[PDB]
């Protein structure tokens, strides 16, 4: 038994998450594996140096949940399949969370807050398009003690697409 706290596939308009910088992660009209229309995020600045692209979700109320699970579905381009690629190309991204007692963040505020985004994990693909298949990975974090949290993603020079994100808890 499970309950969903947030799912990107619920959204029919726009996620309108916060990209820092704007030239990094980009929201796009996309498709899941079953060709449901859904909102996706992508980033692929593979020929530029010094990439540190962050993306932060909206605020998610945690209820009374101690440990949150996060299901990510994503695709990654094999670095070595990209013509004349610099050696800095990456194939992983990082997942973080940020606990808060209220929706303190703002897309107009500076991105970095008093407390750190706390790392959940470095996420690697099982398969990368080179052809490969959509990757599905589940990670968790906690114990939580504040009213809610944000999730956040860091790219540093990969070419990938975040197809969906679902935060849930196990009952």
């Amino acid at each position: 038994d499970e309950e969903t706290l947030m799912d990107t596939k619920w959204v029919t308009s726009e996620l309108a998450w916060t990209s820092h910088p704007e030239s990094g992660w980009e929201e796009v009209s996309g498709y899941d594996e079953a060709m449901n229309p859904i909102r996706t995020y992508q980033v692929c600045n593979v020929r530029e140096s010094s990439q540190n692209n962050w993306l932060r979700t909206g605020f998610i109320w945690r209820r009374d949940v101690q440990r949150v699970y996060v299901e990510l579905k994503f695709t990654v381009r094999d670095c070595n399949s990209i013509p004349n690629i610099p050696g800095s190309c990456k194939e992983t991204f990082n997942l973080f969370y940020y606990e808060a007692d209220s929706d303190v963040a703002s897309a107009s505020s500076p991105f970095w807050m008093e407390n750190p985004y706390v790392k959940v994990d470095t996420i690697a693909p099982d398969e990368s398009f080179s052809a490969g298949r959509v990757n599905t990975k589940v990670r968790s974090f906690g114990p939580l003690s504040k009213a809610g949290f944000y999730l956040a993603f860091q790219d540093q020079g990969a070419c990938m697409s975040l197809i969906s994100v679902r935060a849930f808890y196990k009952k």
